[PDB]
């Protein structure tokens, strides 16, 4: 049988229109600057793939970013290179300022422009309801931009969202897993973080499109007006798509199953079980009731979707009645 083809609804041929150089990355020459030029101050954390610091440009002595990128394959350096270059300039789009080599270790990195960012463990606590709306409308602009320009980010969350609270200024950083969107190619499902992850990841689902980051949208808005951290909380990626399971109910899961003829992992068959689709206000209480709204739950169900295809775009999302009064505030300060 196999599964059923799939297309996105939006953007489906923008790479295709492109000339080759905007995707094929692999043929990216790449021109590595002199990591000389900067200085590292702080070290701002680490992660999987690379160990990030707070540097100066000894040049201008202005505050950057350096991304030192762990041993991945150079097709997938250029890529995530290749991917920062073409959304350069772009809507809330983090800017790559420069890409350097230690001339020691000879080990790639990256400089990224400096944001003042506050960590969403200190900051999504003291959000109020038109903050979650004005963020997440930021985060908006950049998904359509680079869902227009044909790109895939494939790894949403708050830990990819730097927020400058005081100067209300937001940046979507991390591209090292986007990926450019061609439709009919079958993607790895191994992408974003577990408690992010579509169910079509889980479910094995490999043609995916843009809609993937819409889903991952829907779990950083569930879990900052719910306050609860994360909103599906699997212990793996099997119990992850049963957390998801209990909420949405199996009847739409398995209509989805069917739909796109997906082989479901035979793990699943004693886990998942039978649940209906709860209403969201069994998440509503008196801690979240002021980040809680009509336009708030229609918003988060129709983002929160196992069919990739009825979920909301990133468009369509802006035009919601739950940003109507960002969209005003923005038009007089225009
Ligand atoms: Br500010 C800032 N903080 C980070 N923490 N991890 N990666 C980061 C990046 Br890229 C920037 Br820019």
């Amino acid at each position: 049988s196999g599964p059923v083809p799939s297309r996105a609804r939006v953007y489906t041929d923008v790479n295709t229109h492109r000339p080759r150089e905007y995707w094929d990355y692999e043929s990216h020459v790449v021109e590595w600057g002199n990591q000389d030029d900067y200085q590292l101050v702080r070290k701002l954390g680490r992660g999987k793939y690379s160990e990030v610091f707070e540097a100066i440009n000894i040049t201008n002595n202005e505050k950057v970013v350096v991304k030192i990128l762990k041993p991945v394959k150079k097709k997938k350096i250029k890529r995530e290179i290749k991917i920062l270059e073409n959304l350069r300039g772009g809507p809330n789009i983090i800017t790559l300022a420069d890409i350097v080599k230690d001339p020691v270790s000879r080990t790639p990195a990256l400089v990224f422009e400096h944001v003042n960012n506050t960590d969403f463990k200190q900051l999504y606590q003291t959000l109020t309801d038109y903050d979650i709306r004005f963020y997440m409308y930021e985060i908006l602009k950049a998904l359509d931009y680079c869902h227009s320009m044909g790109i895939m980010h494939r790894d949403v969350k708050p830990h990819n969202v730097m927020i400058d609270h005081e100067h209300r200024k937001l940046r979507l950083i991390d591209w090292g897993l986007a990926e450019f969107y061609h439709p009919g190619q079958e993607y790895n499902v191994r992408v974003a973080s577990r408690y992010f992850k579509g169910p079509e990841l889980l479910v094995d689902y490999q043609m995916y499109d843009y809609s993937l980051d819409m889903w991952s949208l829907g779990c950083m808005l569930a879990s900052m007006i719910f306050r609860k951290e994360p909103f599906f909380h699997g212990h793996d990626n099997y119990d992850q798509l049963v957390r998801i399971a209990k909420v949405l109910g199996t009847e739409d899961l398995y209509d989805y199953i069917d739909k796109y003829n997906i082989e479901l992992d035979p793990r699943f068959n004693d886990i998942l079980g039978r649940h209906s689709r709860k209403r969201w206000e069994r998440f509503v209480h008196s801690e979240n009731q002021h980040l809680v709204s009509p336009e708030a739950l229609d918003f988060l169900d129709k983002l929160l979707r196992y069919d990739h295809q009825s979920r909301l775009t990133a468009r369509e999302a802006m035009e919601h009645p739950y940003f109507y009064t960002v969209v005003k505030d923005q038009a007089r300060m225009g």
